[PDB]
């Protein structure tokens, strides 16, 4: 059920901005910080909606001629994808598979060029889409670092010591165009994801359906992306995507979506809700313990399966042997 | 085509003792030590038959009564089994199988009662068939140890020296009735099969047909041991051993096999061919090399196979977890 803003301004979104897909889901809590309820989410690394943070309160007077005038004339990246669809790739990992094509380039430019290619593809038919995506606190313009130093580091800081986390690696600013979308991929980093302009429907799996979501191989420059299409799944070769239940909540200015490492997440904005703006934190997840306490957690047999792929992929000299391998050590064996 | 024993004495053997089988074969070659090919077929870890080793000279005139007369009042293991396979299994991994049944029971006892139990057997009617194998050279009789110190340690010593290989591990008496039979499986030793009495028919594959073969898993009590039936091959679950081509040979006194390390070895002493007495040289492959060099050999793939069972075993804290991770991690991601 859509929120209703204050002051009797209307629904913030209505379902019809919402795309459709097969597998049902159910809501991430949106609880207050104070509440201690958020805590024991956030530590035994579920989901939950914090409304209350103030996390980045400076930076909810962002738009794009505040950001332009005040963000500098360095350089920002901006991908690009001619659909809704942004296929993230690692470079790095392009020569195992010359048979990848990408389908979403990127190009460096200054501020005012993306607000401006952004603006054209408005006045213009546009079913390309944009996303700028860059390291914040680098290069920034004096009045984004006030804004900046402005966020609640007491809050957050203290979230990092209490569940024991590694350091902050980075953090991004995201800025995007209406109806796109993120496809489902997991990190290995905490996350706390604050919105500041616009809607983001945010579409979470635990790590335990991992064989529902059939990630790409490690090796592979989508690592850690699910090969499935949500908008036309393939239950054939996929067939246990029938099985995926999700975690669902619509995120607005203000709110602060927890993340867990190794948690997939789905993410779009909304169609027809105009820009969006998001600031993620990630954080070095925390070390693993002394004593290996079992049951493993599912994100634990997940790393267990990349650290088996990745060694393959160095014995063998060779990452395309991976799955002729191990498909020899199961075939007639373990299944 | 048998061989013809000299004086006339007539075929050593003939085609009817030997079992029937799905698979083709070619002949393993039998060489004089002096050739040039068998030196170079031992040091490509290729099988050979040396006829002219004089390796076990002084065993030769071995029989059942000389061994009794002489072997001395200790105890030698007895592996017993109602049909003509003989089902190895180790003890210690029976724990993670406990619906594995044992088909074949071992039994400690003095010599002079394992000719009795065999002889027994004899003026009944014997289903039951025996397999008496037995560390050499520890708490014997003063006449064998000179037929031991009697082998031919400077030839075989020789062979340890040029292909580096590390120690003699294990000298081992076999003495099996007709129509034993020991099923596929493969051994991480290099082995110098020295025959004394009676014939056994030998089929060797090479490590590269391990596809076709179907091990048991690693932490099986039958690990090593090839899962296909030869007798009533299941194609359905083992579609490859339609696939399989193996190395044959008949080895009889005087005989000695080089059965590389890593080759499956399917062993059967001939039907209605009296008792065989065999002696088993088994030691440490030579290390692997500082650089390793590529392309892979086909056994060390599966020197990693069974290293990545044996990781996932001890990672996941249960081999029964195994398969059901392996399968998680290829299923729409590598098949
Ligand atoms: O970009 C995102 C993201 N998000 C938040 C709002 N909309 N999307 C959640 N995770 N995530 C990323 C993003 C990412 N890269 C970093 C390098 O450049 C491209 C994006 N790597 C991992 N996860
Ligand atoms: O027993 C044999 C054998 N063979 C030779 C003639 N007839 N059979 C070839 N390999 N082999 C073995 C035998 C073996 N064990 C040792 C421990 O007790 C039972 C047998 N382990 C591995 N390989
Ligand atoms: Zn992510
Ligand atoms: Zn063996």
């Amino acid at each position: 059920e859509p929120r209703e803003e204050a002051g009797a301004l209307g629904p913030a979104w209505d379902e019809s901005q919402l795309r459709s897909y097969s597998f049902p889901t159910r809501p991430i809590p949106r609880l207050s910080q104070s509440d201690p309820r958020a805590e024991e989410l956030i530590e035994n690394e579920e989901p939950v909606v914090l409304t209350d943070t103030n996390l980045v309160y400076p930076a909810l007077k962002w738009d794009l001629e505040y950001l332009q005038e005040n963000i500098g004339n360095g350089d920002f990246s901006v991908y690009s994808a001619s659909t809704h669809k942004f296929l993230y790739y690692d470079e790095k990992k392009m020569a195992n598979f010359q048979n990848f094509k990408p389908r979403s380039n990127r190009e460096e430019m200054k501020f005012h060029e993306f607000v401006e290619k952004l603006q054209d593809i408005q006045q213009r038919g546009g079913e390309e889409r944009l996303y700028l995506q860059q390291t914040l606190n680098d290069t920034v313009g004096r009045k984004i670092v006030m804004d900046f130093l402005g966020f609640n580091w007491n809050w957050i800081n203290k979230q990092q010591g209490k569940r024991g986390w590694g350091q902050l690696t980075s953090n991004l600013l995201l800025i995007g165009m209406e109806g796109n979308v993120t496809p489902a991929h997991y990190d290995e980093q905490q996350n706390f994801f604050a919105q500041i302009k616009g809607y983001k429907r945010c579409i979470l799996f635990p790590p335990d359906q991992f064989e529902c979501l059939y990630p790409y191989p490690v090796h592979h420059p989508c690592d850690r992306q699910s090969q499935v299409d949500f908008d036309n799944p393939d239950y054939e070769r996929f067939p246990n995507f029938q099985n995926v239940v999700g975690y669902e909540t619509v995120v607005g200015p203000g709110d602060v979506l927890y993340i867990p490492m190794y948690w997939w997440h789905h993410i779009e904005s909304l169609l027809n809700g105009g820009i969006t703006i998001t600031v993620n934190f990630w954080y070095k997840g925390a070390p693993t313990p002394k004593r290996i306490e079992y049951p493993l957690k599912a994100h634990q047999k997940v790393a267990i399966m990349r650290n088996i792929e990745k060694m393959l992929g160095e014995a063998l000299g060779n990452p395309q042997e991976v799955g002729p391998l191990l498909n020899t050590m199961i075939k007639g064996r373990y299944n």
